Parts: structure tokens; C-alpha cells; sequence
């Protein structure tokens, strides 16, 4: 069984466990007294609405004894103000001691109604108020607390631990053991090729700008019709999106880090906007206050766009070719499950499944690894990712990541109100199918020989039967 | 023989023929003042150039000849001071020549009013509006989608805001096939594939873009390095791709067929055009870009070329369309001629029924004058010419074929893109 | 000897060495194929110059001897044409050349995985995680400095923005008495103090940081005259404070001992040290700033008295660390050889117990090329003119200083005060905790 | 009795007494319309109120006792409907009374022109601007700081912009001197040091500052998260620490020595004080800070101390000066009272020889109210609680205490340093002049 974030979890009165989410804040690596911060300040806020309730009888004792004074036939006696004494405490007249010496007594009928709307409109509604600002207080720190780490996710704040999770493939040797030929790397084999220029790109697009040219474009489209080809066969929904997002809309689906490093800025119709990361994003915004049965569950959608990152964090990391780009496009798998019996745990073993299927039709050889739990992002309970075989890559940089699958369980469709049938929540989760131009990097290396680059068997029909592309320089 | 603009045509004593200009400003409905006012500061400028040789000679005169201070006085305060208002007559002349359009084709249908565009020829067997045997009658694009589930414009604009859309099933394969076919069309053709960057920096796009484009067209992005804009079109990138390139006759002609999402603010146009994927902020579009030599008329050659290469496409897909030839008072600055092919749309409002999917334009020497696109002469070096044709914008040609594709039931793949869709011959309507 | 980066090197027939180039280039990881597009525009240029002279030539044969008129139209058409050309590929020559890092020092560690760091030595006794007789296990430094009542980051966050902060009673005396120590333990050793603007117009914040430092690392500051940055560290002013000097050699060495608060993004750190005061967007620096000529090793010999210099002051501290040589692929594009010193946090988890505290680093001429910061008042060399060199090492950033002070100095009671702090700090022995 | 800015002083018939809110209003040659637009505001929604309870009434009559549908319309479209225009009322008045100023104190003089300044007293032996016996006339600090060669205008401005300004050597140490001799003095006063954020976010900004700030004083920083200012005074973050508290009266009064850089826009100031560090964007400054009780006119003597500390300061230093009450026009709309103090310059130009080095304001409850900074936990009181004072008073801005003794202390040969903070200086007496 593994937890849901909720406020109830914090509640040891309520079955709850906060011990839980102590343990998943170690795991994180972060800040575990949030939990601590967030059971003080629930208990403030269930105590201020026992004061609320507290002061709310007030208005029933008063109308009460108003009640057998009229029965009474009680002269109501003159319009008096309050005296002093009453407003500076209204409270020392409503205990049980109090009441019994008569401390309403004092006041004549229409002193009791004064009291009575003293009370709702100074103490009744001050109350009210805290209550909301008490509330809002737990939540907002409520907001800050990762998602539960799952209990098979490597326990380390160092990814160096990733746990290789299996490997398949058959990786050729950097250097051919009978010719001594070396494999290239992908940005020379594509200049090689004639298919890329960086100069151009850079001069017109600025750091890592690039055009791409001749056959690598038709493989660019070959992978990308694929792609959606494999997984609409699986039944998951294509769906091409914006690839813009209003600023209040990509609050619902991103960390405010992201803002920074990752999301460029659009302006100058409507409201100002960012250019997506991740179709994941668009795609999850999409399904905004929607609720779904247990017979409209799951749903797949096979994801397309382009992405755009502004990879702030990794100015002088792979610098060569287009490996790591501003712009890109992905194939993406994103589906919404059944909160209801590990089902979503049952789709993320699907989801990754479905990668490795296609990277195993590619002939890419790849690693499935373990993130440490250090590494995942606050939405992520879990994530796999595959990292695929370099065979041109600098010693020891072999093996690099191609795709990320993630379970989120209910962390964004909380925020996003995705419901379930006191509310419950659906589960969301992704996973990288093809981002095309790492993808690219990847088979031309893999497939590469002294005079060119194979096409891979599985693309050569969506390249018009094209087989090889020959060297030009 | 058509005109090249530049500054010896405004010269009647050296050749020129300055009243080209000022019919061709006509035709544009435009400043004809202009080319008088380049014509003076020309004028002003040669004298100015004059005076100058004559304060230099001065300098020789004296040098035959303490008499050294008033030689260097000359050159202090004469010389500089004439060499260097040289050089403000030079850049004021050359200010008011940017501002002129490219010399209007002899064949342009001169009016400033697109109601007399000139019809050039009608293409196909456009399906009537109303089937007569049964009385069924053609459904609209934004319709036909959403009948499909193929169209979610309520989740697209709260997500991406006006316009915005997301596209679902089998309509998102079918423009993937278009895309696919496009690219396959033209490589057949020699028109080389190329994928562009979507952004470019503001100094690279004021070299192809005129200035009111930025307001009325081009996203700004922000936040890595410069500041940059999202591109219009293919075309921008793939003419920045040749900045300050020389090409020889052996070297020519250059075929692209570009590749790109296209961005557009279309501010002018709210309100127009609201309904579907007809007018977005946001499409994929596939472009024939062309250089070719300035000599022997090759580049109007090649117009021909350009826009019959448009029209097999769309006979390819039984898409029945008009060529438009449209009027000078339209044509932008760098356009000396343009063709539109306006393709049926039988679903449209009663008269609304053409509407445009294809431009094809000759810009001559306009754009690679101001890029240095050099062909092959010291400063008197000659340009190359330069012309770009849309070959399909998807989402548009998608809202055509579903018009011209549908049935009762649901839409007809069009033959010719069924392979490219995993053979997918009908799809059907789910609501 | 150790090549700067200049045309010269490039020209492999003029007596340079431009593999030494690509051989640089391949120990940052960076585009080696720069050197020869450097090598072709250089070509290119000099050729340029070739025909434009030899078209210069016409007037000497023509205009010696109506055909006048053809004088001036190659004058107007050609020559001025050729000199135009020149300067393009000028400028373009230059500005590749720009985008070539300083050339690595044949010390330094060959790698592109900062885990091969060269372990240099190391340096005092660092005291167990746990202790051997109690078992009290060391505290990291923001639960120390919260039981002491002296960090607010909950008020830090609300007022200021993330990892905003107030510091309140002793640590601020322990924050200032570092600030002051460390400025008089550079000013004993010939360093001048002195106090920048906090501000930089992008002009010269452009000479001084490379492009990537404006998305990462500079904050925006704007309302009065033109938009500016707020400095990442006084080696920015200082540095930018000698634009357009010329020094003779007896003017140099030029030691500073610079102060100032820095200010950072850390948008590249989002995620990373998020507890406390180690790794904050606002932090006061005292840092060693050196401009040496550029002859006879100099300027390697200052490197390594700069990184002496720190390791007396955190000796002095009784604070353990290690000295690291950072591999090649990790330093930025100035930098010709850097050390940093890293040392012993007793709180931190497990493998993350030597941290960075300080880096040193030699930048030869990179930047005062930049700064045109020339060596010699005469102009005998005319524009083959050499440039001093400039180094700078962290003597201490004191937030980061103070968080590894507050863990070695722990007891289960409070926070010991380091003996040479003492007179700092009116004589304070012991800051107790409060909860 | 002075009184406190409440709604409750605006109903005359109900124990208010607005015409001092207009009194108030006149001595700051402000809006006087603002009190009566109040009381409007007040007494409509106080009426909207009456009519609310009377729509109620409707639902006990008629729900006690098939017209039931008439109750819900009328709860649908008429109670809802009133529910909505006392909100509505209620903003509207709030939003006029936020713009009326805090209660001018009785002893502030009433005029629109800071010539009728009051001088409270004046303090100390101001040397003649010429010597009697030697006729040396004192020198301008600008002139003093640049023959000494401690100051850089030029590098200044070239580097940071207007203003921009590099010190060096002594001159740095001396303007350390006085911040380090500044915290001591205040510590021993029992003010606990605190450091703040050099950055605020807009809303907490909005509570501490009024809106012209935002214009001329307050420079906005982007880059990381949302847009931020950078503070003016570390009073700015000092109040904002405060936020959303409670205090009884046994945890007051509450003594801050506030220790920040400041950054000042200075649009309005263009032109003004052009020459040297008197008038900059970038200071330090050491700033005693108060919250107090609301009771027994303890912010009035907590007032009078803080000017006294100020004074013993000045006193100290040997720096002459006087104390002047800021007429009521030129006051904020905060202050209820203003206090300067103006030290004497012997190098000023003729009639510009005492200038503002102090100013301490007391603000009682007008910011706290802003920062809901409430006086007793308790809420016997409900929404008609109390709020505590906030008080505050510069101690030293370095840069112009600075200009100030070097003028004072100058001789033919250079500076004196004053004795108290020989100390601090590692017993340096004098700094001679360099040229
Ligand atoms: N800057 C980039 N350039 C190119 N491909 C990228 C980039 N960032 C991510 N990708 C690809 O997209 C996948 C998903 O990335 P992420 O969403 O960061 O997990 C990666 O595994 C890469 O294949
Ligand atoms: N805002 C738009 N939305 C969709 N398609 C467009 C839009 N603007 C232009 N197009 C398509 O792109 C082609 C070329 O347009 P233009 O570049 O304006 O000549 C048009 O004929 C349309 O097919
Ligand atoms: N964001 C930061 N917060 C606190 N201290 C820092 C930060 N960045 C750098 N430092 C300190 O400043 C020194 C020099 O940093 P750098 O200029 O990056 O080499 C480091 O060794 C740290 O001690
Ligand atoms: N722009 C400035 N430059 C230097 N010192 C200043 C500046 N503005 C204010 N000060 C100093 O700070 C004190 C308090 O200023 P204020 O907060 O305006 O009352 C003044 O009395 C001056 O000593």
C-alpha cells in the first residue's frame, strides 16, 4: 500500500501517520520539520474553531433569556448603551458562574441586543476570519511537502546510485575488435552526413540554434510518425497541443523553479505566456476540474509537440550537436488512471514497458535505472528512466538517458481538481516515448559504418524504403 | 526585361530611367515623392563628393611649395569635415531608397483593391455545396471536426488562450501524412529538406522581416541570451541561413523545402476568421524557398515552377482551387509579383466559398540586397534573386479536405495520403 | 612555459602553435573545430589585405602617369570596397576567437567529471560525525543555528524571497567578526581594502562575465538611469575598477582585498543546499584580488601565495579542510588553473562532508584583454602590446564560513567562538544554546 | 492623550471626535475632504447594514409560519444582493481612510516650509569654516577623501552608473570603524543586532512603504521568482519581520540595531549633492529600530531615548550638531513626529553648513496596523484589538558620517581620526594626505 499526501495522513487522532511523511522528507533530502510545522498548525486551526463555536453560543444564550423576559411581560427598559466594562470582555459573562449570579441581570432587554450584535460583529466575525487565515497558514506549508517516495525507490541523494534496474541490447564496442575502426560521435557523423549545421543554426537562433538537413529530416518525420503509429496501436490518443500556456494555467502543472531555468517567456497577444517543456504539460492542464468514473478510466494519450527549454542550468554541458537543444520534438505517453488498487503502479510497469518495446524494435540497447529518491522532483512518487548506449561517447559517458517515466500518483490532479467518481483524486503519470533529436544522436551512432549510416529496419518504410545514407564529406 | 531597384536606376544621365520607379510606386499606391527626394540627395551627395576633391586638390597645390601649418589646417579642418559629410548625404540617400518597393512586375494587376484580383485559371471539380440527390449539405470545418472528437477548441484556448486548440485521433495522423507527403513531394523535385529553428534573434529577423511585422506578427521570447523572436514562417530562418553568401551560375539554383511550426500574433485580424483551425496563432507548414541567378529571366522562370509545383500538390489531393493573381496595391515591399491559389471550401458562407492556401512570390533582389546574397566587380557586385512558395499549411489544408472529403457519416481519407496514415481509408463521425 | 591566448598563437608558420590551441580545447570539452575556423578567417583576411594593397597599387602606376576618371573609380568602387572587407573579416576573425577558452595549465586534472578532482592535501584533524565515548552525533548547521536562537528563514522567505534570511544576536557578531578578521588578515600582508559599487552597467558587467552569468547568476537592477547588475562578487568591479590602465612592472603586483555583498541567482541550484545559510542568493565576501605583470611566471607564483594565503586564514580558524585541483572540463572559459578549498562539515550526510569554501583562480590576460589592462606605459610594441594578468581566491564568504564554523565548534550545550575570533567578538568564549 | 488614526475616531456621535482627524489633515496641508468622505462612506454602510438585518427579519416571519418560495427569492436576490453592497461599503471606506495620514503629534510645528524647522538645541564647539590665527579655510570632504586617495568617483561612475563610487585604503577602514563601533554602542544599549534580506517582495514592500517610494526611491530586482525591490533602509524589512505577531506587554519594548547596505534611487534628488559620498544610491547604515507598548505614551519616551542614543553618538565622535523638529507639512504619512539631527560641516558652502545625518521618527500604530502587528495576545477585544508602536531613528549612514569627520577632523596635512574609534582603526591616530 503506498500513501496519498493528505492532511488527514498528518492526523495521529484520525488514522493517520506522520511518520510517513517524516520518513519520505529523509528520503527527499529535505526538510522534514514541515511535518511537525503542519500537525502545529492544524491543531491550531481545530482549536480556533472551538473558540469560534465558543463565541457562536453567545448569540443563543442571549436570544434565550430575551425569550423569557417577553414571556415574562419584562419592560424592556430604556435604549442604554453597552457598559465599558462589557465591551472590554465579553467572555467573563458567559461562564456557567457568571450566568448563575446573574451577569445578563445587569442589562435590560435592549442592552441584550446590543450585546448580542456586539458579538457577531466584533468577535463573531474576527473569529471567522482567523479561522480562514489558520486554514490557509496549514495549507500553504501543506503545499510545500513532497509527494510519498515510493518504497522501492534507491534511498540516496546521490545519483551515482541509481539502481540499474536491467540492461538489454547488444551494445557494439566503441572499437571495432577486427577492423580497429572507432565509432564516431553523433554531431561528426551528421556533419559527415551534410545533415547539420550549427553555424547557420547558431547565427539565426541563437546557443545551441541548428538547422537540420536532407535525410535526417525524413527521419525526424520517420520517428515521429512511428511513434505515434506504435502507441495509437496501443491505444493511446493522439493529441497534438499548444505549445503555449497562459502563465496562471502552467502554475497548475510545473514547480516554480522551472520558471527559471527551464520556461522562456512569450509576449505580445493576450496574456503573457511560456512555450511548453513537455506536452505533459499542456496535456495534464487539459484535464482541469474534470472528473472521471471507474469505467471512463484510464486514459491514454499519445502525446506530440515541440518543446522548448531554456536549460539555464547546463551552459557548458554537451555542447556539440543537438543532444541537448532549446528545441526539440517528443513523443510523449501520458495517462490518467484509477486511484483504486495499484493500478497506477500497474501502469507505470506498462508505460516503461512501452519504451523499452520501442527502443528494442530500434535495436538501440539500452539500461532501465532506479532514480534515487534524493533526485525526484516533488510530483514524482517513482521514476525510471531509460538511458541508451553512446558507442561514440567520451569514456565513462556511455550510457545517457533517452527517456524518464514518472508515477505522480495524485500530487498534480490535487491541484488541478481532477476527481475521482471529502473528494478522491485520480492518479496522473508520464513517460517519454521519442524526443526525436536525441533519439537521432543515438541511431546514427549505433548504426553508423565507415561510409555512412544505416537506417534502422523498423523506420526504413516511413522514409520511403530509404536503407543508408552515404557520407558527403 | 524586368527592373532591379537600386541607386543607378534613379539616374536618367548614367542610363537609369527614374519614371520606372515612380509607375512602379503608383501601381503600389504609395510615396512616388520618394524617388524625386532620392534623386536630390543623389544630386547633393555627387556634389558633395565634388567639392571635397576640389578642397583636396588644395593640398597638391600647396604641397610644390612654416608654409606646412596651412596644410595641415586643410586636412584638420576641411578634409575631415567634407569626408565625413560624405558620408551623411551617403547614408540620408540611401535611408530614402530603402524605403521604395520592389519594381511592381509588368504582369501585376495594377488596382488597390483585392475585389480585382485577377483570376488566372480554375482548377478541379469543385463538389456543390448541396448534394442534389440527397439535399445533404456541406458541413463547416470547425463542425466536421468536432463531430469527429478530432477538435478540443474549449480546453485549447484555456489552456494556450485565443485560438488555442488541441488536436486528437486520426486528424492529428492525417496532419502528420501531409507533413510526411509534403516533404516526400518535394525532395522528389530536388527541393532539399530543412528543419529551422522556430526562434531568431531581432538583429537576424530585421534582415528579412519588414518593421510593421514585428508588431502586428512576431512573438517575443524571453529569458536565455537575447531577446528573440518566434518565426512566421520557414522562410525567415532559411533566408537569415544565407547571410553574406556568394553563389555562383554553377552553384544555382538553390531548392529548399522547409520545414517548421509557424507563430503569428494576427492582431489585425481579431474577429476574423474565429471559428476552427482555419486562422491560428499556431501551424506547422511545409515552403519551397528558392535562390536563383539574376540573369535571363531564371527567377521568373522559376516562379512558374514554384506555383505549378503548388498546384500538383493540391490535384494530388482533389482539392479543386483558383489561381489569383493579386493586385500591386496589395503586394508587400519585397514582392514584385504574387500568386495565391485559393482552394474551395464548400462548407463556407455563401460567397466565401475560395479562400486562400497557397501565396508564391518573386522578390527579385529585395531581400538578398539587404542579406548579401552575392551572385558570382569591387562595390558594383550583383545579387542574387530569391522566392518562396507555401506548399501546404497543414492545419488550413486539413479544414479544406475535411469540407471537400466529408459525408454523412464521417470524412474520406484522400487517396493519396492513405499510405501515409497506416492505410486508414475513412474516418468516422463519433457524435 | 604557458602560451596566452592570442593570433599569433594561430599561425603555425609566423611561429605559432595552434595545436596547443586545439589541445586546450579538447581538455575543456569544448568546440576544437574554432581553431581552424580562426585559422581560415585569418587567411582569408590577410589575403584580403594582399588585394586590396595590390589595388593600391593602381594609383601608384596610373595616377603617377583624360583616363583620370578611371583613378577614381577604382578609388571609389574597388579600394574602398577591399577596405571595407578587411575590417568585416577583421571582426569576424575576432569574434571566434573570442569564444576560445584560456589555455588550460599543464597541471591542471584532465577530465570532465568534477569526481576526478585532484586531492591536493589535506589539512588539520577533522572531528568524528559521532563522537567515539557518547555517541552525540554532530548537528548540521541550521538546526545548530536555530537552537541558538540566531537564523529567521521562515520570516527570511516571507520577507525576502526563497532562501531569504535574518540572522539575530551572537551570529551576527560571529558573521561580522569573520568580515573584520579576514580584512585585517589580508591588510598584514600588503592587500588594500577597498569598498565597490554594488551596481554594474552591462557594458562593463559585459567584459568581466560571460554570457552564460547573466541567465544563471546576475540579478536585473532597474528604476534609475540605464538597467544594471548586481555583482556575483567584488572581482567584478575590481576587476572592471582598472578598464583602459595602463602598469609599468614596478607598479605591480596590485593587491586588493576586496569586500563587498554578493548577489546570485543560484537559478542553476534550484533544488540543491536548501536548508540554511550554505548556499543563499545574498552573502558578504572578502575576497583576494591581484593584477601581476605578465612576465617570468609571476602570476603562477601569486597563485600559489593566494592559495596560501586562505589556508593560513582557515588554519588560523582550526577549521579542517583539503585543497582540490579542478578538472579541465569544469572551469570556465577565463580560468587557466583553479583551486578550490574544500572543508570538513561534521553535519552533513553522509559522502557530502568536504564542501567548497573558497576557489582560486589564475585568468593570465583572458580578461584584462578584455579590459585592455596593458603592461608597460610605453607603446614601443604598438598594438602587439601585452596585458597584465589578474587573479582572484575567496578569502571568506562568510554565511557559507559561518555554517562550517557552527559545526566543528559544536557541544551538545552551544557553539564554542574559534580563539582568533575572540577579541572580535568583545571576548565572547561560548554562544549557548536557547532550545 | 494623542490619539491613535481609527475608524472609531471618526464618529462623533459614537465617542470619535473627527475634527482632529481634520485638524491633522490641515497641519499636513493635505486633503481635509478625505474625513468627511470617511464618515459618509461609514454611515452608508452602516445603513446598508440596518437594511440587511430588516431583510432578514423577513425569513423569521415568514419561515416561522405555498409561499415558500418567496422566502428563498427573497434570500436569493435580496440578502445575498445586501450581503454583497457591505463588502462592497465596507472596502470603500477602508480604501479612503488608508489614505488620510497618521495623527500629527501637539508638539510637532505646524507649518508647509522646512525653514521653520524648530531648532531644539544644539550640542558641541563647531570649528570656524576659516582658521582665526592661520586663515586655512576647511577643505569640502570630497576634496579631503581624494587628496587623501580614498575615493574614486571616476571609477565609480564608470563602473556602477550616477553616483557610483569605489573607497580605498583608511578611508575604508574608517567607514568600517563606525559601523563596528555603531553596533557596540547600540549593543550595550541592549538593541540586538539583526541582519535582514537586501531584498523585499511587492506585497510586503506595499506594508512598509507608501506609494511615491515606489517611484523615487526604491529600485525593483529581477531574475529569480517574482520582481523585488531592494531595500532603502533596513527599517523596511525589520517592520516586515514583524508581520501577523502578537505581543503581551511583558515582551516590550523590543530594540533592533539594524545593519544594512541601503540603495536609494534618489530620482527626486537629481542635481543635488552631485560631489562626492554625501549623497549616494549605495550606504551602509546602522538603524535603531522599536516596537513598543501602546500604553502610557511609551512610544513618546521611547522616542525621546532613541534621539538620546543618537546625541550621546554624535557626542562621542566629537561631531557638533543640533536637534530640529520637522514641521508638520514634511512629514510622512507614517510619522506622527519627526526628529533630525544636523551635523556640522566647516567645508559646506556659506549657509549650508549643518545638514540631516539623523532623522527618528515615531510612527505609533500606523505601519503596525498595516502589518497586523498586534498588543496582547489575547482576544478579549475581538476585531477592536490594539496595535503596538513602531519607532524608528538612524544611528549612522557611514558615507556621510564620513564626509561629516573628515571635514571636522581635517588639518593642513590631513585627517584626524576621532578618538573613539582609534580602537577600531588598530590604533591609527592620523591619515596624512597622499597629494
Ligand atoms: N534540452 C534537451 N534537448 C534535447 N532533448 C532533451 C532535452 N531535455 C530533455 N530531452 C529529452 O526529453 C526526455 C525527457 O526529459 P525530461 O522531461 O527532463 O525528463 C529526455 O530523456 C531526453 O530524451
Ligand atoms: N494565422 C494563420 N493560421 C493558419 N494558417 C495560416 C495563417 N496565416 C497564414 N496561413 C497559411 O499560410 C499560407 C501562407 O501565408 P502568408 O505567409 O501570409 O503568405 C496561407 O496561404 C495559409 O495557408
Ligand atoms: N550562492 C552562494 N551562497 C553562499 N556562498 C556562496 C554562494 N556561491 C558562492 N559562495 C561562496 O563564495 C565562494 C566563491 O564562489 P565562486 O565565485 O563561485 O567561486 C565559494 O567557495 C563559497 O564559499
Ligand atoms: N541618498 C543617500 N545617500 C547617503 N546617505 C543617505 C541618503 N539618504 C539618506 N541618507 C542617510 O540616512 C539617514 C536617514 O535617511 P531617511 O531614512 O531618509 O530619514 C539620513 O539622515 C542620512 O544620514
Amino acid at each position: 500500500h503506498h500513501h496519498m499526501l493528505d492532511i488527514n495522513l498528518f492526523r495521529e487522532y484520525k488514522g493517520g501517520n506522520p511518520e510517513i511523511i517524516r520518513e519520505s522528507q529523509r528520503r527527499r533530502f529535505a526538510d522534514v520539520t514541515l511535518v511537525d510545522k503542519v500537525i502545529e498548525l492544524d491543531e491550531v486551526w481545530r482549536a480556533t474553531i472551538g473558540k469560534l463555536n465558543h463565541i457562536k453560543s453567545f448569540t443563543g444564550i442571549i436570544s434565550k433569556e430575551v425569550g423569557n423576559r417577553m414571556k415574562n411581560k419584562v419592560p424592556l427598559g430604556d435604549d442604554l448603551e453597552l457598559p465599558k466594562e462589557v465591551t472590554d470582555d465579553v467572555y467573563a459573562l458567559f461562564t456557567k458562574e457568571a450566568l448563575e449570579q446573574g451577569s445578563l441581570a445587569k442589562l435590560n432587554t435592549n442592552q441584550l441586543k446590543k450585546l448580542s450584535t456586539y458579538i457577531t460583529e466584533v468577535h463573531i466575525k474576527n473569529s471567522e476570519e482567523e479561522v480562514k487565515q489558520k486554514e490557509k497558514e496549514r495549507d500553504d506549508v501543506l503545499l510545500q511537502i513532497g509527494n510519498i517516495v515510493h518504497e522501492t525507490v534507491v534511498v540516496s541523494d546521490n545519483e551515482d546510485n541509481n539502481g540499474i534496474v536491467r540492461m538489454v541490447g547488444n551494445p557494439r564496442p566503441k572499437v571495432d575488435p577486427e577492423t580497429g575502426y572507432k565509432c564516431l560521435k553523433h554531431i561528426d557523423i551528421m556533419r559527415k552526413l551534410g545533415g547539420l549545421a550549427t553555424e547557420e543554426g547558431t547565427q539565426v537562433g541563437g546557443g545551441r540554434g541548428y538547422f537540420l538537413l536532407g535525410d535526417l529530416v525524413r527521419m525526424n518525420l520517420a520517428l515521429q510518425n512511428y511513434a505515434i503509429d506504435f502507441l495509437a496501436k496501443k491505444g493511446y490518443m493522439p493529441i497534438y497541443t499548444p505549445f503555449f500556456m497562459t502563465k496562471e494555467q502552467m502554475k497548475k502543472v510545473a514547480q516554480l523553479s522551472q520558471f527559471d531555468e527551464e520556461l522562456y517567456t512569450v509576449t505580445g497577444e493576450g496574456e503573457d505566456k511560456y512555450l511548453i517543456a513537455t506536452s505533459e504539460q499542456p496535456i495534464a492542464a487539459f484535464h482541469l476540474e474534470k472528473r472521471f468514473d471507474e469505467s471512463e478510466l484510464p486514459i491514454k494519450y499519445c502525446g506530440m509537440s515541440t518543446c522548448f527549454r531554456k536549460e539555464v542550468g547546463a551552459h557548458g554541458k554537451d555542447t556539440l550537436g543537438i543532444f541537448r537543444v532549446h528545441q526539440f520534438e517528443k513523443i510523449e505517453q501520458f495517462v490518467v488512471t484509477s486511484p483504486k488498487d495499484n493500478k497506477s503502479w500497474e501502469m507505470f510497469d506498462e508505460m516503461i514497458g512501452n519504451s523499452e518495446a520501442f527502443y528494442q524494435s530500434l535495436g538501440i540497447p539500452y539500461r532501465v535505472v532506479n532514480i534515487v529518491s534524493g533526485a525526484l522532483n516533488n510530483a514524482a512518487a517513482k521514476k525510471f528512466d531509460l538511458e541508451a548506449w553512446f558507442p561514440g561517447a567520451d569514456e565513462g559517458n556511455e550510457y545517457r538517458e533517452l527517456v524518464s517515466c514518472s508515477n505522480c500518483t495524485d500530487y498534480q490532479t490535487r491541484r488541478l481538481e481532477v476527481k475521482y467518481g471529502e473528494v478522491e483524486f485520480c492518479h496522473m503519470l508520464n513517460s517519454t516515448l521519442t524526443a526525436t533529436s536525441r533519439t537521432l544522436c543515438c541511431i546514427v551512432e549505433n548504426y553508423q559504418t565507415p561510409e555512412g549510416v544505416n537506417v534502422p529496419e523498423v523506420l526504413q518504410p516511413y522514409m520511403g524504403g530509404t536503407k543508408f545514407i552515404k557520407f558527403k564529406n
